[PDB]
């Protein structure tokens, strides 16, 4: 036992006055957890990351260093936050840019690159007037109803970031009202850290705590979902050492018009009165990403879809001593129960011990006079004994009109059967329902004729078994390969799950799964490049393997715009940059693949001459040149001269164009002068070699590995060196008799190029293409310029954008110089366009030699192309119709379609719209969209015939269609009237099937329908609508197998605590149409058949959604746990008083062992173990926190033994409980 | 829009700011002396606009 033995600003780490031009202040330090162990508390997603407050103190300290006192920092903004390792290298620099103006940024170099994290201005000393003060007592009076600080800590922790312990303060959050725009809090550093106040202007923990005060907001529901992070503040005004800082005051400027965005609050601090030590202005707090990104994440996590899991029979043969009874309830078919008889034989025989299985058959209902027979035979008397099985036959059925009519009455007879079983009071064994190809299953074998009559049986099964937790129903799907013997073996036990299936010779299980949108599932179309607009693109930056084809759509020739079908295209060096996402994307140009093209004119504009349709033409264009059809300006393109083939033109021009430009216009080669080319093996290098050889000048060159240097000798150029090295310059010096070079073309960076300038002699000319060095601002030392140098940077794209005429003249010039043969093509290393990934590798990895060329097969072909997000959603040339559009969601859809300027909009209200709906429709009609109303009942087939004929008779083809019917009741199965069944089914089915058969010829770009979220389980009462909803999903599968697009969406409001959410926020939600409108727009561009757009994990509906069905794919908790008020005391008082002694004795022993760091004996004194006054204080404070008993040393002295102390505490608890 | 051509003899922040003032493809010609011998740490970043640099001395050219 011994001591461990373990002035500079901590975060800055060191200061240096780099007093060059411009003058720069530089700081270098470390902020890892090894030094700042306290900083480890600030962790988001259990990952230690410093808050943005850390930069603010860094900026304040830097400004104080450079600006002296009265320092201030303006418009600080945060980049991506820093992940705190044990040690982390952090660097900050402040530089003078204008007289009296200094800009300051921070960054962290890593693995040869760097990432900036905060930028701010250091202009300060604006005024001498101290900021005015204000009455703290008046604010405190005006702000009652303060919220406990630890509650805010829990709120932040559950939102993703836990603050640990070192981030104390913010004891209470005082507010004026429920809509108060200003709050204040009492803030102070923890005792363990309070000593650190002498090393900061503002302690980072205290500042972050002040930021945490914003979490109170106008309401506790401010930014109800997700976590917010600060993005910096407009201005920061430090005016006093916060050594004595006690309270902080805020002003929520209510920039959160949505209640979530920005915040833009102002923070002040004070002490005991209207002191103002630090002022914070315009805090970008309610932030984190774009609202579009927020909605994308919300719809990603708010969408659900059932999932099917293959597995062996889980509980096969585990049942024993049962007595089954199989009843066929589908004997309207001639022989449905023949397969069920084997199930009875397997159940009766394979079952161990005296296991048996009776067999029965019956029509589903046949006639009303033969009702209640099932109840008497099984449901009331012969059940109870272990085993009940219900079979509906191996029937398959083409969903025609006859099948639809049969299925409606079939589900009616289903509810008739189930009603009697529900009404029975006795216990019922778990049911075994048998159906063939009717359960909703994975797209595997999700074809045609899938017996939709039997498809809707799911929706009611978990309504009867929700009021009766017993008889837990399990769905099984039958097929020819299901091997019914195994099924009955599974039926012999009945494993606890709801849905099972058989799409091959193996067993399946089904449960709900989260539904994030996939990318390979996107809409496709078999397109012909001969006439269909097609383009290539990358799915995500940084992954070249994600190259994919996308329908580029036809592009008619605009004003003065030419249209060209590509014959060939090349690969620019910038392509790999955009391919890997490291392209200089700052300019927000969103570049694509291809700056160059060659081909034949497809179409001609009106403001264009010279060029004409059919001309051989090549040129440069943006928007990506790797597309079948392209429309751009004529001046960007030049007619190919005769003899000059497109193949040679595309592979030679661009590199030759750049080289000739640099060597003829920027520099001017004088025959015999000395020029050097970096990486001559490159296409541009070969082009420059050709230009120089044409110009008859002395040539030096360099390249990579000796293989890349071999062809250089093969083309017969001397002075060949290794580009990867830097010693080439002095080698040239001695190889040029000490005299330097005249012109130099560089593709290198860093020390390589600066040596190049050092090699330049007198009137040297320097031309650079390297994107990296110029964009990195790693400025070259300009001392060698004294020789009289000229520096040029070249970007053909920039000139093309700004001076199309000049680049056009250059292209014509190089075309002529290639036609006459004075210029040689670099290489003909062609590669397939569809396999451009390996070309990207070859250029990026540079393992290849020479110029890489393409091959463009997509002149005319046939393949499936993934449609983009540009896919048609609104069309002037399109008719649209909605059923139930008078509903709020339908009203929003109509409003957005009219605002979008769609062609025609038809509506149906199942007899006629209500007067208010008619008034809203006529008000919206002034927008010009053809809004028309169709009468009749969707349940009537001729009404749908009208919807396909007369609605189309408005004058446009019908493309967008949707159905939006719904039920308005949640009564249990016993109360269901046939009127409700008819109104739920007949409109739905007579819309779906009739519009499917009656709209085949129409373009029909999309088709969607509404659904209920509980359709997988049924509402506690509603079973009929759930059954109806769990019928369209298979119908969607059936229609997709047919081919036409179809989709379905379940609808659910924002009931995270039920109805109380809306009453707490706005009282009225109409099932969240605003976010649904976004999803509806996305869902139009989606082909997924069915999905549940329902909130999850937040609603009380989660509890039943995870226990009603014993299945689970998402954990029903986020790991956040609450703490009971005096946890041990309540559970202790639950026990009888005699137990209390030992029960609290165990806790006393644990606490004493924690304090003393050693084991103890309850009957022995703490003093003999080493307890002291500090230990006594610790133990009594813990006791107060747990049992709230004022333990005092004289009590401790009398009860120095843990047993006696526990007995005294038990007696005290008994006395106070008696009181 | 900025300027197209700059003939500069100033030093330090003056030329630095003026160099930014150049428009796309601008021409910068330098005639002063202090900066070139001072190895001034200017900013290579604005060269994105396709700038061109020229250091001038009649004596050396002669």
């Amino acid at each position: 036992l011994f001591i461990d033995d373990d002035t500079v600003h901590p975060l800055l780490g060191s200061h240096v006055r780099l007093t060059e031009e411009p003058e720069r202040h530089v700081w270098q330090g470390d902020v890892g957890t090894s030094v700042l162990s306290w900083l480890s508390d600030h962790q988001v997603h259990n990952v230690a990351a410093l808050p943005g407050a850390a930069y603010c103190e860094m900026a304040l300290a830097a400004a104080a260093e450079v600006f002296g006192e009265a320092a201030e920092v303006r418009d600080i903004t945060f980049e991506q936050m820093l992940l705190l390792d044990e040690q982390t290298p952090i660097d900050a620099v402040a530089s003078i840019d204008a007289p009296g103006v200094v800009n300051f940024t921070v960054e962290t170099n890593r693995d040869g690159e760097t990432t900036r994290h905060a930028t701010a201005a250091l202009r300060a000393a604006e005024d001498d007037c101290p900021p005015p003060g204000y009455d703290i007592t008046a604010l405190l009076q005006a702000h009652p109803h303060a919220v406990n600080g630890t509650a805010m800590r829990e709120s932040f922790a559950e939102r993703g970031v836990t603050l640990g312990a070192a981030f104390g303060g913010l004891t209470t959050a005082h507010t004026a009202e429920a809509g108060a725009a200003t709050v204040l809090a009492e803030v102070a550093l923890p005792a363990s850290i309070r000593f650190q106040q002498g090393a900061y202007r503002i302690h980072p923990a205290l500042l972050d705590a002040c930021f945490q005060s914003v979490g109170a907001g106008v309401q506790a529901g401010t930014a109800t979902g997700g976590l917010l992070l600060p993005l910096g503040v407009r201005s920061l005004r430090a005016y006093g050492p916060t050594r004595n800082a006690r309270y902080c005051y805020t002003r929520l400027t209510k920039a959160f018009n949505d209640g979530t965005r920005g915040g833009e609050a102002d923070l002040d601090v004070l002490d005991q009165h209207g002191t103002v030590l630090l002022a914070v202005r315009g805090l970008r707090m309610g932030t984190g990403t774009s609202e579009r990104d927020e909605r994308d994440r919300l719809v990603s996590e708010r969408l659900l879809t059932l999932g099917w899991q293959q597995r062996a029979l889980p509980e096969v043969g585990d049942g024993e001593a049962g007595s089954w009874l199989l009843i066929d309830t589908s004997n309207a078919v001639d022989t449905p129960d023949m397969l069920a008889s084997t199930l009875t034989d397997a159940l009766k025989s394979h079952g161990p011990q005296g296991t048996e299985c009776a067999s029965l058959s019956w029509s589903v209902q046949d006639t009303p006079p033969n009702d209640q027979a099932g109840l008497e035979k099984l449901g009331s008397q012969l059940r109870g004994r272990d085993g009940v099985v219900i079979v509906y036959g191996p029937r398959v059925g083409d969903p025609d009109e006859h099948s639809l009519l049969a299925g409606r009455e079939q589900v009616r007879h289903l509810v008739r059967i189930t009603r009697e079983l529900a009404e029975f009071e006795g216990e019922l064994p778990r049911l075994f329902v048998v159906t063939r190809q009717a359960q909703i299953v994975k797209p595997h074998d999700s074809g045609e004729r899938a017996n939709l009559e039997q498809a809707g049986l799911r929706g009611l099964l978990r309504v009867i078994s929700s009021e009766h937790p017993m008889l837990r129903t399990t769905l099984i799907d039958v097929d020819e390969h299901t091997d019914v013997e195994r099924v009955a073996q599974q039926l012999l036990s009945g494993s606890e799950e709801d849905e099972t299936a058989w799409r091959n010779g193996d067993w399946y299980v089904a449960r709900l799964t989260p539904s994030p949108l996939g990318h390979e599932e996107r809409r496709t179309a078999v397109l012909d490049p001969d006439h269909d607009g097609m383009r290539v693109q990358v799915r995500r930056p940084g992954d070249l393997q994600t190259l994919e084809f996308v329908a580029s759509d036809r592009v008619p020739p605009g004003p003065g715009q030419i249209e060209v079908a590509v014959s060939m295209s090349s690969i620019n060096f910038a392509d790999v940059l955009i391919a890997f996402g490291r392209f200089p994307i700052i300019d927000d140009r969103e570049p694509q693949l291809g700056m160059d093209f060659v081909g034949v004119v497809t179409a001609v504009g009106e403001g264009v001459t010279g060029h004409q349709v059919g001309d051989r033409v090549g040129g440069f264009s943006e928007g990506g040149c790797w597309r079948t059809f392209l429309t751009c300006d004529a001046n960007l393109a030049v007619t190919l001269p005769p003899g000059l083939t497109d193949e040679q033109a595309i592979t030679a021009a661009t590199a030759h164009a750049t080289a000739w430009y640099g060597l003829n216009d920027l520099a001017q080669i004088k025959a015999g002068d000395k020029v050097l080319i970096h990486s001559a093996t490159g296409g541009v290098g070969q082009a420059a070699i050709s230009i120089a050889r044409a110009k008859g000048a002395e040539i030096f060159a360099t390249a990579g590995n000796p293989a890349k240097r071999a062809m250089l000798r093969d083309m017969g150029v001397e002075h060949v060196y290794d580009s990867r090295s830097v010693e080439f310059a002095e080698q040239i010096r001695r190889d040029t008799d000490g005299y330097g070079v005249d012109i130099v073309l560089n593709s290198l960076t860093g020390a390589a190029q600066r040596a190049g300038l050092e090699l330049l002699a007198f009137g040297g000319r320097f031309v650079e293409i390297g994107k990296a060095d110029v964009y990195g601002n790693t400025r070259l030392g300009l001392f060698p310029f004294r020789r009289g140098l000229t520096f040029y940077y070249l970007d053909l794209a920039l000139m093309s954008v700004t001076q199309p005429d000049r680049v056009r003249e250059l292209l014509a010039t190089v075309f002529k110089l290639t036609a006459d043969g004075v210029l040689t093509a670099p290489q003909c290393t062609h590669y397939p366009l569809a396999e451009a990934a390996d070309a990207i590798r070859a250029m990026s990895n540079a393992e290849h030699t020479g110029k890489l060329v393409l091959d463009v097969p997509r002149s005319g072909r046939r393949s499936v192309a993934v449609t983009p997000e540009q896919a048609p959603l609104y069309r002037r040339d399109g008719s649209y119709i909605i059923t139930g559009g008078l509903g709020g969601l339908g009203l929003f859809f109509a409003s957005k379609l009219a605002a979008a300027g769609c062609g025609r909009i038809v509506l149906t209200a199942r007899s006629q719209p209500n007067p208010k709906a008619r008034q809203t429709i006529e008000g919206l009609r002034a927008a010009g969209a053809d809004i028309v109303v169709e009468c009749g009942n969707i349940a009537e087939p001729d009404t749908a015939d009208r919807l396909v004929s007369a609605a189309t008779a408005t004058g446009l083809p019908l493309r967008g269609v949707l159905h939006s019917a719904a039920v308005v009741e949640d009564a249990t199965l016993t109360n269901i009237t046939d009127e409700l069944i008819d109104r739920d089914w007949s409109p739905k089915v007579f819309g779906s099937w009739n519009l499917h058969r009656a709209t085949l010829g129409q373009p029909l770009d999309w088709f969607c329908l509404f659904s209920s979220g509980a359709a997988l389980l049924g509402s506690p009462g509603q079973g009929a609508y759930a059954a109806a909803n769990s019928w369209v999903d298979v119908f969607a599968h059936w229609r997709r197998a047919q081919g036409l697009p179809v989709s379905a969406i379940a609808w659910g409001a924002w009931g995270e605590v039920g109805r109380a959410t809306f009453l707490a926020e706005g009282g009225e939600i109409m099932i969240t149409p605003e976010e649904g409108a976004y999803a509806f727009e996305t869902l139009v561009r989606h082909d997924r058949a069915y999905s549940g757009y329902i909130p999850i994990l937040g609603a009380p509906w989660l509890a039943d959604l995870v226990r009603r069905s014993p299945w689970g794919e998402m954990f029903a908790s986020t790991g956040q746990r609450s703490r009971g008020p005096s946890k041990f005391r309540m559970e202790l008082l639950s026990l009888p008083q005699d137990e209390w002694a030992g029960r609290l004795r165990r806790l006393l022993v644990e606490q004493a062992s924690v304090i003393l760091r050693r084991t103890i004996d309850a009957d022995r004194s703490f003093i003999e173990y080493g307890l002291d006054s500090l230990g006594m204080l610790e133990m009594r404070t813990h006791v107060e926190t747990e049992t709230g008993i004022r333990l005092t040393p004289k009590v401790i002295a009398t009860n120095n033994t843990a047993r006696a102390l526990a007995q005294y505490l038990a007696d005290t608890l008994a006395e106070e409980q008696a009181a």
